[PDB]
């Protein structure tokens, strides 16, 4: 997260940090006491038993619960950057209570709204190309990009109707590397996207770029 602020404890329940190889890889969202919600391209194709998920904790090395991975599904029409959503499913179930709960999610069918308030956190970079990340976790607040502005950024092909945008025109607070899968949710803390891609980090004119929860919810449904 560039431009961010720390995380407070319960800020997001849901979160969860996801490891690979021991070492920061992804965020992710737990759906339910098994299931997590993150990006595609942070889990298709890899080694599944290299990833460690945590829940319960704004630390990713420290406290709370953690779960290896049972099994992983893509979302069927992952291409590209496209559809960019998968559901984890764990080894070890996450009763909630405490500072753990389960996300509620956006509406199926739903957009969020040009103008509209939302707010990201991970455990990512701080700056684009920044080697080092922070202990423990970071939010920022970043106003919802209506598709047709976002198009004119990325291209008309590029920005399609699974994904939404958000950032500030002037650049300065973003999603970066390793904030991939995790939540942005809108002002009432309902989970709306997960972080996907962007052209570098908190660049004026390139907005970060999220996959829908609305748009994908029947593939969630299905398997959550």
């Amino acid at each position: 997260i560039v431009g961010g602020t720390s995380a407070s404890a319960g800020d997001f329940p849901f979160i969860v940090s996801i490891s690979r190889n021991g070492g920061p890889w992804c965020g992710g969202s737990l759906l339910n006491a098994n299931t997590v919600l993150t990006a595609a391209h942070c889990v298709s194709g890899y080694a599944q038993s290299g990833f460690q998920i945590r829940a319960g904790s704004l630390s990713r090395t420290s406290g709370g619960i953690t779960s290896s991975l049972s099994s992983v599904r893509v979302h069927p029409s992952y291409s590209g950057n496209n559809n960019d959503l998968a559901i984890l499913k764990l080894s070890t179930s996450i009763p909630s209570g405490g500072n753990i709960g389960y996300a509620r999610l956006a509406a199926s069918g739903s957009d969020p709204v040009a103008g509209s308030s939302a707010t990201v956190a991970g455990w990512g970079a701080t700056s684009e190309g920044g080697s080092s990340t922070p202990v423990n976790l970071l939010k920022v607040t970043v106003p919802i990009v209506s598709r047709a502005t976002c198009r004119a950024q990325y291209g008309t092909s590029a920005i399609t109707n699974q994904m939404f945008c958000a950032g500030v025109s002037s650049g300065g607070k973003d999603s970066c590397q390793g904030d991939s899968g995790g939540p942005i949710v809108d002002s009432s803390n309902t989970l709306i996207g997960a972080v996907s891609w962007g052209n570098g980090c908190a660049r004026p004119n390139y907005s970060g770029v999220y996959a829908s929860v609305g748009a994908l919810r029947s593939f969630i449904d299905t398997y959550a």
